[PDB]
């Protein structure tokens, strides 16, 4: 019963994702947005934020958390965003007709009538133009994690207590991990791994109430003919590189390439890569989409590559061509890519300042125009061009319709209003950012975020923060676990802050 | 569709595996042996030829089978089988009590309601000591069974085509051998050998109905739970090997020794090691089975264990205990054992000469003892109590009821009426022996059991095996390719035939 929010539901993904595709959405500046199994709306209410000029509407069967919504709605005050207590199925026409309807996490769990009712609103209430998300659980993937949930429930089944049936199955995933711990045989490798990511989970699903839940349990063809029975075509997926093909034999690339039916392709590689799990983006059936799309397709979009140098920059000569460089993927140890090539060396290096913020075409190409002295641009061009694309639909580059942003000032830093709210009044651990993903932090970030706005500067937040050590609420942790009173903080303080405005500025934290 | 005996069927096997656990089950030279779903009957009839003085009788829905079946019985002359079309639906409390009821691979394939009779007449027609026998397909091992089946029909809709639509299958099977090439993936391994060992099934499995059948899909708890409302009880698999433990941590061997239910323990070690299939033997409710097993144990049963040295006796001293000496079994390179001790080399050289003839507990012991010069007979005693049995529930060796048999005779050697007639009327290349496994025979050998009467001796047998090279019928080329003379035969066969005498001897295809 907390609410997170999820990147991949981003109405701006999904303009995007179709805006590849051809189809031209609707502005997400004002446009209408509908959540289905919403509540407390962390997936919404930072959307309603950002955008004042848009409508936000949500719907949930839970009373509870419908209120707590709506409790933190008050607290910002929002006019734009309004939360209903009633089921999928009271949705009739006059709901009106939203811009981008966000499925997420439901029409697998929910009895075939209410499957039925969000096929209905996916078309009824979706605009002309629209799009709608769906998430759902297939097979065969979900055939472990059903296995799972049934070795729990049997085991479980000698219990009672709501109390003493939870550590119980957690005790159990324990006695899995045991029983298995010396095993060739490839089998125990899965069962292994996705009973230590069960265990790792926290109390909510490993209830054995929503263990006796039963699952839609869809086949992805089962899934979209249940769609075009209600006259909705499939767009794409939301993480593109699950559509990729190719990284595969290029005698079968033809043969499905052959195939003129996508749906059918999909599958196939749902069979041959056992997919537990889609999130997939539907529209209209009118819609003429285009799948052919070409390395020139790049200059539509804002690109978003995160890369961290493996040498700063000052440390190097981009010229020099002997030389390979390696940059790794957010992170990281291994992960990573190599180039040799000045042209490439100097668009990472503009990627790796300009981290989780999208930058237009002639921005990438510009700035990395600038390293080699203003005379290698159509070099650049002709490299961001070729790799570009190929690169997109490999996950590695992710596009966005979303505006650049100004660099943030760092001289009194200021956040965005949804993280002060949240590192205020909140008792999370993460904060949700400009590209709606949730981060992590520990309470040291989070106070700092408090009294993060554009008036209080490097030397008065750090006293501010202080305040909070004292009555502390406040701990120091490091090597560690102590604090001496004084030389443990004020000297640790200074210390640990350049970088966390680092983490800030580089994770869309900053306005 | 041909008919195959299956050896674990054999009720000398459940005779065996009851007597090791404490109940006493008929004798089976005269008994009532039972069969759903037995037609042909290769399962059943080379039983009915050894044990004249016992009742066999079978029931099978397809008259196709139960008019080969009964054109079977009436070439090999019995009187002591009867085979009917009906169903399992149409058997009374009339049809008798049978000492052995025999249900190998049905009860997952028939509907709930055919199950429920099943395990009704698993009740009402077995006897007091009898015994019934069930296989099934189990979860969650048969998941990914079902995952490709899905995945071919699927497929294979596109076309309706009763003869198109099963190569077709066969041309998907090889698109899913090919873009799988190169996988590191463990998933990508499971599937692999799946449609390899699919790829490899003929054209039967694949019939596109047999596809389209739904499995019952069974847990051992869920099996066990139908069992018991009928009454029945768990005795035990016809695979020891599978209810063995550990292999296992010693903390985790002592948890499940903690609670006490058989039914549970093998559920929990179906959901580790992913079991997908079953052959379970039950027995009425009202029995007392003993599951505590002692090394002594193994006095009770004749012994056979099939090793092949890898030096002749006349090459080693058994009395040199730095000696190494290495033994495959039934084979092989890979699955071999290596002792040291001159005991233990005593027992293993005694054991690989009787090969698949069963050997008492003072015949293993005393023609061991007279190996190493008769003064070692308290040793070899204790390491044969000592490792015996706990050689015999981890699989290597086999226990049986079944008597010591007399040596055979070489010089005109005589196989048993079973093979004989398949040897001569049945276009075969296996033959049943008498241990009641189907064994390979190549055209060679084939003619050779036509002979084997106790009348044809060695250079006669050769004359007629000529006799057919000459209108042949038979082709021998020894790669070689084409032989053929004359005397570049009978040179020929006087080679192929020592070998084969060996190989028959051993094989318990001679009486
Ligand atoms: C299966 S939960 C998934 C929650 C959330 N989207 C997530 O995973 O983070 C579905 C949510 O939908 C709401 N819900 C379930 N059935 C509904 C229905 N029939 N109509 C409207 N809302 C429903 C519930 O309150 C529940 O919290
Ligand atoms: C899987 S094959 C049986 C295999 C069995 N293990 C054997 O080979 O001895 C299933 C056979 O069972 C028979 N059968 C199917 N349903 C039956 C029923 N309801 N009653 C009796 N026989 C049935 C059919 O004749 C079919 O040939």
């Amino acid at each position: 019963y907390e609410s997170y929010p999820y990147a991949i539901t981003n109405p701006y993904h999904l303009s995007t994702l179709a805006t590849l595709f051809g189809i031209n959405a609707p502005e997400v500046e004002n446009s209408k947005i509908l959540e289905l199994g919403c509540a407390a709306g962390g997936n919404l209410i930072p959307h309603a934020v950002l955008y004042p000029n848009a409508h936000f509407v949500g719907v949930d069967l839970s009373k509870v958390q419908i209120d707590e919504a709506n409790k933190n709605v008050r607290a910002l005050g929002l006019k734009n965003i309004e939360f209903h207590h009633c089921s999928i199925t009271d949705i009739d026409d006059s709901f009106g007709k939203f811009d981008y309807i966000i499925c997420h996490g439901v029409i697998s769990w929910v009895p075939k009538i209410v499957r039925d009712k969000i096929f209905k609103v996916c078309n009824r209430n979706l605009s002309t133009n629209g799009i709608a998300y769906i998430s759902y659980n297939t097979l065969p993937g979900w055939n472990m994690v059903r296995t799972i949930r049934d070795m729990m429930l049997y085991h479980s089944s000698s219990f009672t207590n709501i109390r003493d049936r939870i550590a119980q199955s957690r005790l159990l995933l324990e006695f899995v991990k045991d029983s298995l711990e010396h095993s060739k045989t490839p089998y125990a490798e899965v069962l292994k791994t996705e009973a230590g990511l069960l265990a790792k989970q926290t109390d909510h699903y490993l209830r054995h109430d929503h263990l006796e839940e039963e699952n839609a349990q869809f086949y992805f063809h089962e899934f979209m003919n249940e769609a075009r029975k209600h006259n909705l075509q499939y767009l794409a997926d939301c993480n593109i590189s699950t559509m990729y093909l190719g990284n595969m034999p290029p005698k079968v690339v033809e043969q499905l390439k052959a195939v003129n039916d996508i749906v059918r392709t999909e599958q196939y590689m749902d069979f041959i890569t056992n997919r537990r799990f889609r999130t997939t983006l539907l529209c209209h059936n009118d819609l003429k989409i285009n799948r052919n799309i070409n390395n020139d397709d790049i200059k539509k979009f804002n690109i978003i590559f995160n890369v961290i140098p493996e040498k700063p920059l000052k440390e190097v000569d981009l010229n020099n061509a002997t030389e390979n460089l390696q940059f790794f993927l957010n992170g990281n140890k291994e992960s990573n890519l190599s180039t040799t090539s000045p042209y490439m060396k100097a668009i990472l290096y503009t990627f790796s300042e300009n981290l989780n913020n999208p930058l237009s075409f002639k921005q990438v190409t510009s700035e990395a125009n600038t390293k080699l002295n203003n005379t290698k641009l159509n070099e650049i061009k002709n490299e961001l061009l070729n790799n570009a694309m190929k690169l997109v639909l490999q996950g590695y580059i992710s596009i966005t319709n979303q505006k650049h942003r100004s660099k943030p000032v760092l001289d009194k830093p200021k956040t965005t209003q949804m993280v002060i709210y949240q590192a205020k009044y909140t008792p999370s651990m993460w904060v949700t950012n400009l590209k709606h993903e949730p981060i992590g932090v520990n309470f040291f970030e989070k106070f700092a975020l408090r009294y993060m706005d554009g008036r209080n500067d490097k030397k008065a937040i750090i006293e501010a923060i202080l305040g909070h050590v004292e009555k502390g609420e406040l701990t120091l942790s490091r090597e560690g676990q102590k604090i001496e009173n004084k030389e443990e903080i004020r000297k640790e303080l200074e210390s640990l802050f350049t970088p966390m405005i680092e983490k800030f500025c580089s994770n869309a934290l900053l306005v």
